[PDB]
């Protein structure tokens, strides 16, 4: 923070989505339901695109669930993850990755703003 | 109803996607699972495009889950969100955006179709 | 197995997802939380693309919940399915088509890789 996305990191050349970590410590439990975890990464995206936020396989199953984020292209406030604990009780440490920020093309319409 | 998609509307010249509304007023609570909100929206889609439907983050925080839908190109049916209350009696009121779809390019490959 | 993704089909020419079955009976509960199903495909993808695993409406809509699967291009393991029983007992059966492999592109950044 504040941080923008060109100092994200991927963890291999073919990776789609770059790593995306909470900046705090915390207790996740199932009765608490969505939770959105700061990372300390803001927008804007690069132009032409819109931005993805999904949960990573190896956390996924161990039941953390990272519910699908839509980022636009022009925001500027911190990125967050939402979260929530499936069955148990889930605890995510400072700089372990929870989620990945994919990058998609933005497809023009002729669709009104209101 | 019958509205095509070129009737939606986006929040901002920047959004990803274009806003969806149930058309009735609908409660739905933990135990019933997922549903299926209509929204008097139809397909197709544009050429060589596909769409998501994908929740809002604040409808997610609210404990409104979408589970993500996919929608063809050639589908002319009716655009539904599929959407389940996580810990918590949601109410949905007629009207209120819940939903976003997202077009994004359908990718030629060679598989067959069978 | 070991099957490549060229081997996958579309339910029709117009589909946005390939088709991917688990390749072995399995009944999922509730309290069981996150399994990965075996699906017997493997990558990698074609260049300059990934892929997105994603549920089918009917089977989200009977209470079996795919999570979102993120598929690097160069990955040339196992493609899994991510799913859970959401309320009650599910019992897939060898065969049925579950999810679907969505293939999008890959958008180059000079994002670092670390």
């Amino acid at each position: 923070q504040k941080q923008p996305i060109s100092k994200l990191t991927r963890a291999t050349p073919g990776s789609a989505g770059l790593d995306l970590c909470s900046t705090s410590h915390t207790v996740l439990t199932p009765e608490m339901g969505p939770q959105a975890l700061s990372t300390g990464i803001y927008g804007p995206l690069p132009p032409n695109t819109f931005g993805l936020i999904l949960g990573r396989s190896s956390i996924t199953m161990k039941g953390l669930q990272v519910y699908p984020g839509v980022i636009d292209n022009d925001y500027t406030g911190e990125i967050k993850i939402m979260a929530k604990a499936v069955n148990n009780i889930v605890t995510v440490s400072q700089g372990n990755r929870i989620a990945q920020l994919i990058l998609l093309p933005l497809i023009e319409t002729d669709n009104k703003v209101q």
